């Protein structure tokens, strides 16, 4: 009975788009993080900071949090690497110092240059990675060295604007060597499955703003998922979503892990009466603001060219145009 | 008594790396060729890293006569293509070396290095010092709308080292980053070589290069004839297999074959060498009643050009050594 983060044993939670946004905290995110007694992991697929400078910068946006609450894709990709490298095999580093500690962390040993015989190179997002390093990568990854990856993300958002991600850098090593890297972090499920073993939880949801990491992951994971509005992907995203990128729950913001989860759930509404035609969903009328979202959503994914959203009364356009669909 | 390729050329376009000197060495017979061509002899080069001067400087080190008045840089043409569409004194954000910016400086454009100043455009060469902070600038300028343009293309830089990420690679990242492509200035863009034939008012250049998609691509592209040589990246059967747009018309071992007679070197059906094209196979023997080693190589390369992948095979023993000696097989 009762709300959504009862229900479940820890939360898998997204950091940027979720908790917060670039400088402040989302919509009474630390208030409703401040009410639930579940477990709170937080999930970054960032490996720039380490665990410790993360949680640092929780705390400083006013939640409480230490780096035993946060999980990096540094983290991740360091179990991956020892789970597949002899103790003490040498890996070549890409990256803040913060990722070289995890991969020391783990009984590796983190290198520098190709001179140096590294087994591994792994690659993380650092501000001051230059030519030079990418250099001793490529001919690392070009004589067999297992290449691995944080993320692969193309951008990096940030005040100034839309600036190069990991991602980025590692399509430069694809061009250079030939070659993919492995990834590590979300969309991977080995990041997540690692965080509920930690402490062995029987009943885990996973909190996240964006489609193609944080949902897609909990699919991939066997987890369910509560998408928020945030962030990255919009309402319009989620009806539209292919089938391993669709989020099981979806509301509002934080606030939402003290709704019901039968109300937040992707289901078919009472409030909304929906008929698939021809070559459209049709919406007509018979809740915290997102029912309708839920409604043609829940439609869509039962059901290529896409499928117009279209309105039945005027209740229903002015609904669907308050969160686009038309 | 016949004529030399070099004789029949107002000037040459040769390619330095893997035409000229392989990395430390000249190519065989490279200083003893170059020195006994009458026809003007222009270095051209699609990297961006080094001036015109450095460049010269680097080939007199190896042992050829040559100023900074003989070398053709990528770095030079991606500065007039720029001063060619932007008001004079608009700023370019340089990613590259002061040598890149130099040479955008001296067409009376402001170079710059960060996004804060107002750039038009950017134009990206390879440097060693490039960092990601550097790229950050260039992706908030392409992304704001600036022109972008690249020297060249290239996934690798090869050295002693091994094989290192060419300005391509740093390409890619902004290819990646913001979701667009820059435009090329270097070969196998034609602009940069009908250019060097306006400088001097040649009437009949010759290109020679060792890479089929920027040397001999670009001299199709200009419409100029092409001598491809073996001493660098591609090969013999690189040249059969090689589409259309990349055909050489002339074939060599190397800068020697600037002695050579040009109907010699063309490639074209050969004397010598008797081809059947049947049966999805070009079938070669030693033909009934002087040779430089090649003439098999053009041979087959006009026979499958003339003609579904096509295989290769011997007709005869004589014709199956001469194609294992250039794989082919
Ligand atoms: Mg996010
Ligand atoms: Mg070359």
């Amino acid at each position: 009975m009762k709300s959504i983060a009862q229900e479940h044993d820890c939360l898998l939670i997204d950091l940027d788009g979720t908790v917060f946004c670039g400088r402040q905290p989302t919509g009474g995110a630390v208030q409703s993080l401040s009410q639930v007694r579940s477990r709170k992991l937080f999930v970054t697929n960032n490996a720039s900071r380490s665990a410790d400078e993360v949680a640092a910068h929780l705390c400083e946006l006013g939640f409480t949090a230490t780096g035993e609450d946060v999980v990096t894709s540094a983290q991740s990709a360091a179990h991956l690497l020892a789970g597949q490298l002899a103790p003490g095999a040498r890996v070549l580093i890409v990256g803040t110092e913060a990722l070289a500690n995890e991969v020391a962390a783990v009984g590796l040993r983190p290198v520098r240059r190709f001179e140096d015989r590294p087994d591994a190179v792994v690659q993380g997002l650092s501000m001051t990675t230059g030519w030079s390093d990418l250099a001793e990568a490529a001919l690392a990854i070009r004589a067999g060295a297992l290449w691995v990856a944080a993320n692969v993300d193309p951008t990096l958002p940030t005040e100034r604007g839309l600036l190069p991600g990991n991602g980025s850098m590692v399509a430069a090593l694809r061009t250079a060597t030939g070659m993919d890297p492995r990834v590590a972090g979300k969309p991977a499920p080995a990041l997540m499955t690692e965080a509920v073993a930690r402490g062995d939880f029987r009943a885990a949801l996973v909190v996240g703003d964006r489609l193609d990491t944080d949902i897609e992951g909990a699919n991939a994971a066997g987890l369910p998922s509560l998408m928020v509005l945030t962030g990255v992907n919009s309402a319009w995203d989620a009806v539209y979503a292919e089938p391993v990128r669709r989020p099981t729950y979806i509301g509002h913001d934080l606030r939402s892990l003290h709704q019901d989860s039968k109300l937040l759930a992707v289901a078919p509404q009472p409030g909304w009466q929906i008929d698939v035609g021809g070559g459209a969903v049709t919406v007509c009328a018979n809740d915290d603001g997102l029912s309708i979202v839920r409604a043609v959503a829940s439609a869509v994914w039962e059901a290529q060219r896409p499928l117009r959203i279209e309105a039945g009364d005027e209740r229903a356009r002015a609904a669907l145009q308050r969160w686009s669909l038309m």
